């Protein structure tokens, strides 16, 4: 797949947006994720004596792994699709040592489209929504053709 500049465009435009906080949108999307779907929790073994959400926003390593994840899918996301140099090094750790199913990727881009959703309702209309999801579908799309290459294919 390939997205259009204009739809790149409309991803920057709210990923600006983003960038004014990173911490804090880290912060909401790890949170989102792990109380939808509080099996990803397991995969977190520095995390996972978390019970509340309280416990969760008071965890000062739960910020700063949302800080280095956000700032790891910004990099990605502004290379417009030129990303597979980035893409490796991470392919080969969450197939590899930490074993992310790609399920998982679909249930955080999830997180990350309610998120945006919440904080950005102006820069975030259908349109941008749609730019962001065929973003992160072809993120998905790229990770996974590297998942079976490194024999994982989770
Ligand atoms: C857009 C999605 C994602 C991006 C850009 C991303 C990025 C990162 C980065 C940069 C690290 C740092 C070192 C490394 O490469 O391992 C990391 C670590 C890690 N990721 Fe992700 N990740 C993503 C999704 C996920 C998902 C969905 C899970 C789990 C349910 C996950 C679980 C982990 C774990 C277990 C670690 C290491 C925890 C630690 O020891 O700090 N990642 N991720």
């Amino acid at each position: 797949m390939v997205l259009s500049e204009g739809e790149w465009q409309l991803v920057l435009h709210v990923w600006a947006k983003v960038e004014a906080d990173v911490a804090g949108h880290g912060q909401d999307i790890l949170i989102r994720l792990f109380k939808s779907h509080p099996e990803t929790l397991e995969k977190f073994d520095r995390f996972k004596h978390l019970k509340t959400e309280a416990e969760m926003k008071a965890s000062e390593d739960l910020k700063k792994h949302g800080v280095t994840f956000l700032t790891a899918l910004g990099a990605i996301l502004k290379k417009k699709g030129h990303h597979e140099a980035e893409l490796k090094p991470l392919a080969q750790s969450h197939a590899t040592k930490h074993k992310i199913p790609i399920k998982y990727l679909e249930f955080i881009s999830e997180a990350i489209i309610h998120v945006l959703h919440s904080r950005h309702p102006g820069n975030f209309g259908a349109d941008a929504q749609g730019a962001m999801n065929k973003a992160l579908e072809l993120f998905r799309k790229d990770i996974a053709a590297k998942y079976k290459e490194l024999g994982y294919q989770g």
